[PDB]
């Protein structure tokens, strides 16, 4: 039978908002089946939770955003791949200010942390969502798709019209049954172009993004002095967005994605087009690992 996953332990991790700047206390706790993943203000008195779904998602400028009335969690997108990686179901996430901490400006902390503290699997069904129809949305010249795939994969291919690429395309497909999430996915940092700059101060955005958490490009230069992780790190970075953003679905995906210059808006509207299409999926479990299309770690 495939289990539901929580945390063995409570995990701890201290780090800055990427767009706030602010100092953050993160604590990851075990939670009961079916909670899902559940953010939590515990600065605020009461506390506010808000649950890691797609009707939740409140802003998706230059992250994924979480809002209950007044209240958010922004960049959810980085912890929320971690935990997708590692299948973890069930969660509460505390959070002592708005954002979630950036670390290193990957998943890769995230997942050691998580995996340091251990998983613990629960006397319950997995709950997949198995795409059944082909599930398209597109806006100009952005496109984001679901496929019917027995297992999950995901693509991204997006042109940066940006000279540190030296006039390539980037492109990057992972299939999860053979990629190792955690080697070849989880390291990709978020990155930022020293030419966005005006706009970012404009929006009052990326105010703890530095070459502490992130890739820093000026024109032909990766400011980082040790350079990349792994040759394509950026179209990893948004591979590593896309199953951060699709985890808000609630349930793992049993299908494929392929994102075109799709961001966190387009890959949140897939998601809603997705939920409405009842047609296009449904809830899945396997009652017998042996057979189940999708495998995960020893927990
Ligand atoms: C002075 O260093 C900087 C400046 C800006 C950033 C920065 C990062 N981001 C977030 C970038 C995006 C939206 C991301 O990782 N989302 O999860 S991406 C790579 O998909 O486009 C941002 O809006 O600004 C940075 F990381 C470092
Ligand atoms: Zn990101």
């Amino acid at each position: 039978m495939i289990k539901q996953r929580t945390l063995k332990n409570i995990i701890r991790a201290t780090g800055v908002g990427l767009h706030s700047g602010e100092k953050v206390y993160l604590t990851l706790k075990p939670a009961p089946v079916d909670t899902g993943i559940v953010f939590s203000r515990t600065d605020l008195d009461p506390v506010v939770e808000i649950p890691a779904r797609a009707e939740n998602v409140g802003e998706t400028t230059m992250s994924t955003t979480l809002v209950k009335g007044d209240v958010k969690v922004d960049t959810v997108e980085h912890l929320l791949s971690a935990m997708a990686g590692l299948g973890i179901d069930n969660a509460y996430v505390e959070l002592s200010a708005s954002e979630v901490p950036i670390m290193d400006g990957s998943a890769g902390p995230f997942v050691f942390l998580i995996q340091s503290a251990g998983l613990q699997e629960q006397e319950a069904a997995k709950k997949f969502i198995r795409i059944k129809r082909e599930v398209s949305v597109e806006e100009g010249d952005k496109r984001a798709v679901f496929v019917p795939f027995d297992g999950f994969k995901v693509s991204f291919e997006i042109d940066f019209d940006h000279p540190v690429f030296r006039g390539r395309t980037q492109q990057a497909s992972v299939d999860f049954s053979s990629t190792s999430f955690v080697k070849e996915v989880s390291r990709a940092r978020t990155f930022g172009f020293m030419r966005d700059i005006e706009y970012l101060r404009s929006q009052n955005l990326a105010l703890g993004g530095s070459v502490e958490n992130a890739i820093v490009v000026d024109e032909n230069r990766v400011l980082n002095e040790d350079g990349l992780r792994y040759e394509d790190e950026f179209v990893k970075h948004k591979i590593l967005d896309a199953i951060g953003d699709l985890y808000l679905l609630g349930n793992s995906l049993i299908g494929e994605f392929r994102g075109f210059k799709s961001g966190h808006a387009l890959n949140n509207q897939l998601l809603r087009t997705l939920i409405a299409d009842k047609d296009a999926w449904e809830v899945v479990t396997f009652e017998d690992a042996r057979t189940a299309p999708i495998s995960y770690m020893r927990p």
